[PDB]
């Protein structure tokens, strides 16, 4: 095993990773299982190279990521801390209660908003399957 590019029907290969950018009106929670009954998980970011993919290939109005606020501190879908932030300027807002849920924006940029709130787009990932040359 040494090429890490096998991706499923509809999902986009990048590094070594597999990424499926859907569409249709969601919650951040619908988003959340949307990916977990597809055997993926809502995107965690965590270098500059996938965030500048994620932004060539994510809808313009803003779509929904696996970051997620709690108490303690934010932390990704598969349990993931935050080490690469591409937070909108003044983001994350320490005042707006409630606005725990991350989204991207269409410039990439993240911004924290209500889980309740419906989006069009939500971003999956899963680990892309390797081939033995």
């Amino acid at each position: 095993g040494f090429v890490c590019n096998t991706c499923p029907e509809k999902w986009i290969n990048f590094q070594r990773k597999c990424y499926y950018f859907g569409k249709g009106t969601k919650q951040w929670v619908h988003a959340r299982y949307a990916c977990d009954d597809m055997e993926g998980q809502l995107v965690s970011i965590h270098s500059p190279e996938e965030q500048d993919f994620l932004t060539k290939h994510a809808s313009h109005t803003g779509s929904w990521i696996g970051l997620r606020n709690l108490d303690l501190e934010f932390i990704w879908v598969d349990g993931s801390h935050v080490d690469y932030s591409n937070w909108a300027p003044g983001e994350p807002t320490s005042r707006s209660q409630g606005e725990d849920c991350v989204m991207m924006r269409g410039s990439g940029r993240w911004n924290d908003a209500f889980c309740d709130r419906k989006l069009g787009a939500w971003v999956c990932d899963r680990l892309a399957t390797c081939t033995p040359p």
